[PDB]
């Protein structure tokens, strides 16, 4: 089978719709997950009109086979798309109604610089390749879009789901390809971060500056070192997560301060000991009462400072 | 095939069963559970209605494409079950019974509020879309619905598998859906969580409350901050077999609570240091005795507001 | 094809046999085995019958599809087995001779309460469903159930491959259901536990004892609280590869005594040194002697009274 | 279907072409990378050839099967490629072109030297083997090898893709085979290295020397030897991304640099310790006092003659 | 199709051939290999006889449906190969020469006693059944048997890929089963094991026999268990990546003997102090010196010990 012959010169129109069934498997790490939808696909091919009167049907079902069907890809996908064809139904006039549910692993960059107070556009991209016989053109069929209310994102939270109407026309390997964008709009579920990562990190922090408070360095080498020991764990335990990026990202830029604030800890648990033992507490005293306030107070500024870089 | 026509214009009732023969790997990060069953279909096509008497037979055998066969999928599934008919038979009024194994990994929602003291009611939905000749709906043959004696579910005791016989009739992209619920009730076996979590965190706590009994502020540091870090382990232990909620777990609570006690502790320990090194024995003193009290009775109280607020 | 008719109202007998090639994958967490054999099948079909001196031939070979073959199916198994036929010969008499070499990941449950020292019987469930026709029902041809000699599964022996001759017949949704159970009885190699589990647990354990032999309470936190840190991380390295179980298991109760051990010479150490700080060393000696003796002489009988209760 | 016949004894000239549409999952470790493309073959089949004005048609479209089409396999993939035939077009003179859209996991070797400042050339080796007939030989149409802007490999630039366009032609197995080599240049984003490994090293090495301005034994051996545990975990987070390698790497060759310095700084605070139990501290204070100035200048030096030699 | 009828009553010799393309993923924990090759075949088939005068071509290429085939299978293979047939090729006396290129995922144990200086032979085993029309007998053609020069296997060094000639027939399930062993000799690339876990280890070692310079109990307890906690990590990273064996290993030799060493320094440290403690240092100092010659000498010869009885 070919494609519809044109009355005119006109462009065949493929009408699509994506509706998303499921949506799961966000990998940040892989920047990929994995979509359950209905494809529905809409053209006329005149060659398959029918009187109802003389037929006695108002509609003619097809097999896939019995028909010319476009092919229509994906183009951010890791492999072919798994498609099952649930119906096609001619009307009348020749007005072909296409329907197919599909699984697909999807492949979209993500932008991890305010992670984990990041929000994502993930994009799925339809493409036709025109025939040397006719040119095939991609059109969005709005009332034919849209997702289940139970498609839930585990640690996401989805805005919407949409496409831009007006497809990409352009060659590639001497043929036009119609190239649409479907956009799923979603925002990081950021709760758990709180409880888990960014206020046990606080506590160890706020546990390494009781230092300030003790004149014992045997004792102050053990609340420094031992604290930087558990925050290497969470820092270890949060960039794992996180794909390696050639930008800084908010959650980044935060442990590297955090490395800066007990660099400095140390040198003042090192200069306060060397003070006493050149007999001289009365220094040491001075700067370790200055850095009571000084720690608390510059990590509290330069924590405004980044949150307004990044936000 | 086309499917079988309305005597008026009722429409087509296909009865439905899922037997279950295994239920593996309950991935709680994933939400996801692997099951494989029977599935049982029956409807009444008169096409296939034959004379007992005549014929010589009672029941008649079928291959799949020899007969009009319902596309019956299901909802909640990361890729299309799975499937091999077992059978196919017809009565002589025509009545149609069909059945099929099948395995299929499904994607079901947990609630994680309890955990691991927490019970989930696992989903199946059965779906099937009308055609445009004649709406299709489904039923649940409750004689047909059950589970194999021998079916384990590795750290989980089956409770029940029933179906809500009431189907979900509703228009999906201008046609009929008629979805069926099937639930699996399930509870988490908490009995090792135990031994391997609860008491060995409670041990490392205790030995952090040695502390109060000792006036040595470098032996006291090295008690609180080593087993700081030896909980900070438990917690990443715990945390890595929970996906990430946007609400408070139990679990994430007590974990919450400990991390407060030893920040408390460290307070204490720093407190009674100081006044010691100001030539105020009689002050510390009196603080650890109190300590030695209250941070095991704020302990069990906290505890219990806990246990009453989750359960 | 329909299957072979009775000579009177009789079942039909289909022998089996499963000849193992390859064992391997004993994921004991997921409680799952991959298992690579040979299925034998064998089964009378008369209309097969004929006469070797009219046909010039004593053995004729078939394709799957030209005669009717049994739908054997694995009942435990996590997806339908990967299946090849080798061969089909019918004899004069219209005895039917199937030979498969299939692969399938099986799921069997494994008891840990006596592990690393445990013994299981995987099981391998062949199950048959009968027809509208005729009762079929499953028997076992001893002379084609065995194993390959090179059959290794890694860190287990291999004691027999046998199965229970007489089938658990039953009714599943009014049919008959024959099903075979094939066991393969292995016993875990626990030789590699002594050196890299149980040995370092002691050594470590006995290191914490050292505690008894010194007045130095600084010393003695580091000695007690560095070495349960080390039995952490063996106790989270052995739990790892065993699955949550709803009873204690010999290796869990060891982990669990263990940390009692930790908890109460902490309270020695502890108890030692408030006496010291007291002005009463004499009474702390005496208790520090007893432990010396006590320590090792509980551990030595806690053990004996486990290893009783668990074998 | 059998190959073209020569017009006279020369080979069959199989243009071809490879555009990428994606490049993900570049595995280290592995040595392996994911690649979803369009490969585009072109030849000549004079049974094919058509007059224009007589067909009517300027080009003719054919399935698969209906033509002979040239067995092209890749040389370096885990298993043969996913592809999916787009167009098969025939031209008057009998020029085939034919597109298909692929996707393959490609074994690509890695040279680790320089790492993470290192470049790599991706091979993707195209190869076809004579028939009996003829001998079949392949060619690079350099107007149909591309890539996609949008084309991203996470943790990489992309520099060029390109091919060698004289095909490596060899016998294999008494057959010709003609293979062709598709580079792709990229170099690792070092970016974030620097911030995540480099200077996190670099802190807790340059806490380890505040040793040098401390006296206490206790809490210079707490330096050190805590500082080396968390050295350990960098080096030990580094190497599980990288493959053995059977030369010295550049980040494996200042890891190995670091432990020596650990060790050197050991020996430095043990040798101090003995000369002033010794009553020897003016000796002591020698040694310290150098050590201040040594390390950072010895450690400095031996980075830059370690970049001079890996680059 | 029938397999070819005999002249005399000779077996049908089934030449084979095995050429690797690629050596990828050898799992040591597993004991698996993937391998991707050409698998050739060449038998006589007389009934595929024919005249190239009237054929018009000297050689005939046929399709694997249209001809008979042996069922040649791999023994020790997880699942079935995954094969795509290159050519068959027919002569004009029958003789059919047929080539695949497969990949596979190959089961073959391992000997893990010398590692990691360790050498292994990988096999791939052929086998064909008899059927009951002829015996069924494999070859090997040398002139067919090979590797691809670019053939890495990642820390490995290719020696040899050689075949067994004879092939082991023998009786399995009442016929004859013909045998050939393919060996793919392999050696371990020790190189990156010496600085990234030998080296680290010894340094490590040699920072805990400080304390045989050192008087300081406190300090002491601090080297020794605190390297002993970095020596459990690398225990923990090289037993990780080795299977749990029967036997024991050189790695596991040395990991036991390392445990020991820290022991028996756990004991000097403690003797040490509680003769200082009991007012007799001059006794102690005798042990402390001894210790500072003994360990290193011990640990020498053990090693010499060691290496004597693994190599
Ligand atoms: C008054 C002392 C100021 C110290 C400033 C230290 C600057 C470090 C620069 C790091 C650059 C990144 C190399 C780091 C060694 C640790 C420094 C020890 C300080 C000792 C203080 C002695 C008190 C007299
Ligand atoms: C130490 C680390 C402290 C982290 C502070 C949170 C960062 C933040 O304040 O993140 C801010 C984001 C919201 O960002 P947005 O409004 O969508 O940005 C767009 C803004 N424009 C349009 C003006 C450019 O989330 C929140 O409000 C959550 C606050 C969590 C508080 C954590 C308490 C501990
Ligand atoms: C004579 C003292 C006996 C101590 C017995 C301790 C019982 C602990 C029960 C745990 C139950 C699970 C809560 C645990 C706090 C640590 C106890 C510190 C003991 C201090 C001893 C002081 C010596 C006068
Ligand atoms: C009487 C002392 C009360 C201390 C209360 C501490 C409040 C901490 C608030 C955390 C906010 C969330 C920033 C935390 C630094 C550690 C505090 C050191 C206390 C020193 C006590 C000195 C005794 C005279
Ligand atoms: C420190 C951490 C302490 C944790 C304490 C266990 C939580 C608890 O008491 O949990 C309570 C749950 C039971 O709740 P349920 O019957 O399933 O809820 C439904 C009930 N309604 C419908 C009325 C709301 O489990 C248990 O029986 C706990 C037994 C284990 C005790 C472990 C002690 C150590
Ligand atoms: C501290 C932890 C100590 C662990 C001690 C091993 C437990 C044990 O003694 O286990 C016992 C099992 C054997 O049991 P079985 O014969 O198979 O049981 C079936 C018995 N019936 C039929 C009578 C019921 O292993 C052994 O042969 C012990 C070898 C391990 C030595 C440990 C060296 C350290
Ligand atoms: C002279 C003392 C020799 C010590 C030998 C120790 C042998 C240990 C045997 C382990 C068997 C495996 C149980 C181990 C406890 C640690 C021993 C503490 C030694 C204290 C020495 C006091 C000096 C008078
Ligand atoms: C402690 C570890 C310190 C590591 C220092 C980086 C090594 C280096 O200086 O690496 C050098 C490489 C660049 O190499 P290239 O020019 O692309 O090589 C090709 C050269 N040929 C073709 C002429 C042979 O990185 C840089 O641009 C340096 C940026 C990293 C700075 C890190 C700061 C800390
Ligand atoms: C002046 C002392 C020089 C020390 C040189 C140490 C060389 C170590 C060679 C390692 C080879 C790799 C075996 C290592 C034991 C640690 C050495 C303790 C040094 C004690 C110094 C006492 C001061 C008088
Ligand atoms: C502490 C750990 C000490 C490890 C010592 C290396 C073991 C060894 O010397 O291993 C020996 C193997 C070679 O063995 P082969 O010749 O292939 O065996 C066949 C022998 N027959 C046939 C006679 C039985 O490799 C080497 O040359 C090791 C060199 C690396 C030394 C690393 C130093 C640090
Ligand atoms: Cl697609
Ligand atoms: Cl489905
Ligand atoms: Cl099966
Ligand atoms: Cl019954
Ligand atoms: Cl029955
Ligand atoms: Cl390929
Ligand atoms: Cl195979
Ligand atoms: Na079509
Ligand atoms: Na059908
Ligand atoms: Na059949
Ligand atoms: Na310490
Ligand atoms: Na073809
Ligand atoms: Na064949």
């Amino acid at each position: 089978v070919s494609p519809p012959p044109p009355i005119a010169d006109e462009p065949l129109t493929v009408n699509t719709g994506i509706y998303l069934i499921e949506c799961y498997s966000l990998d940040d790490k892989a920047e990929t997950f994995k979509v359950n939808a209905f494809l529905s696909l809409s053209w006329k091919d005149r060659r398959l009109a029918f009187d109802p009167v003389r037929s006695g049907v108002r509609v003619k079902t097809y097999e896939p086979e019995a028909i010319w069907i476009p092919e229509i890809r994906f183009v951010n996908v890791e492999n072919a798309r798994d498609a099952d064809v649930v119906d096609i139904s001619v009307s009348p006039d020749g007005t072909v109604q296409y329907l197919e549910r599909f699984s697909a692993r999807v492949l979209s960059p993500l932008d991890f610089r305010r992670y984990p107070f990041d929000s994502q556009t993930l994009h799925i991209y339809l493409i036709v390749r025109s025939v040397d016989t006719r040119n095939i053109v991609l059109a969005v069929d709005l009332e034919k879009v849209g997702k289940n209310d139970d498609v839930f994102l585990t640690g996401w939270d989805i805005e919407s789901f949409t496409a831009v109407v007006k497809p990409a026309n352009f060659a590639l390997e001497d043929r036009l390809e119609s190239k649409l964008d479907y956009q799923l709009r979603i925002s990081r579920q950021y709760f758990s971060y709180i409880p888990n990562i960014i206020l046990p990190m606080l506590f160890i922090l706020f546990i390494s500056w009781t230092a300030f408070w003790s004149t014992s360095y045997e004792a102050n080498v053990t609340l420094v070192v031992s604290t930087l020991i558990a925050q290497i764990a969470f820092n270890i335990l949060v960039e794992t997560n996180l794909p390696k990026t050639p930008y800084m990202t908010y959650t980044g830029a935060i442990i590297f301060m955090i490395y800066l604030f007990y660099f400095v800890a140390v040198i003042e648990v090192t200069v306060q000991h060397y003070l006493k033992v050149e007999s001289q507490p009365a220094r040491a005293a001075s700067i370790t009462r200055a850095s009571r306030i000084a720690f608390p107070v510059v990590f509290l500024l330069a924590n405004i400072i980044l949150a307004f870089l990044f936000f």
